[PDB]
């Protein structure tokens, strides 16, 4: 009935409230896939037009699916999602250029 995942939306929501219009640089739409041992059974959506996270189905600029254990590791800088993606741990759909654009935007929000 709840996923560790649910953890670092909740605390990368509330960072997303700090953010200030002075620092910026790039911001889009990013979906979050969940998946319960090995498959998906859910799937989140990251709202940067209110900042805020929901639960939605709609598209996005691209799309993030991993374990429930994987995404709780990228989200309390466990695991870098790069290796993560390489051990097949991972993967991410959409524009690979903006997906590893938050590689180093994980420091500022992930």
């Amino acid at each position: 009935m709840s996923l560790k995942s649910d953890e670092v939306f909740a605390k990368i929501a509330k960072r997303l409230e700090s953010i200030d219009p002075a620092n910026r640089q790039v911001e889009h739409v990013y979906k979050f896939r969940i998946t319960q041992g090995g498959k998906v059974v859910k799937n989140w959506v990251m709202d940067l037009k209110n900042v805020k996270l929901v639960e939605s189905d709609d598209a996005a600029e691209a799309t993030l699916t991993m374990e429930d254990d994987i995404m709780f590791a990228i989200g309390t800088g466990a695991l870098p999602a790069k290796e993560a993606m390489a051990q097949d741990k991972m993967e991410v759909d959409g524009q690979v250029e903006l997906i590893f654009l938050l590689e180093p935007f994980i420091a500022s929000l992930k």
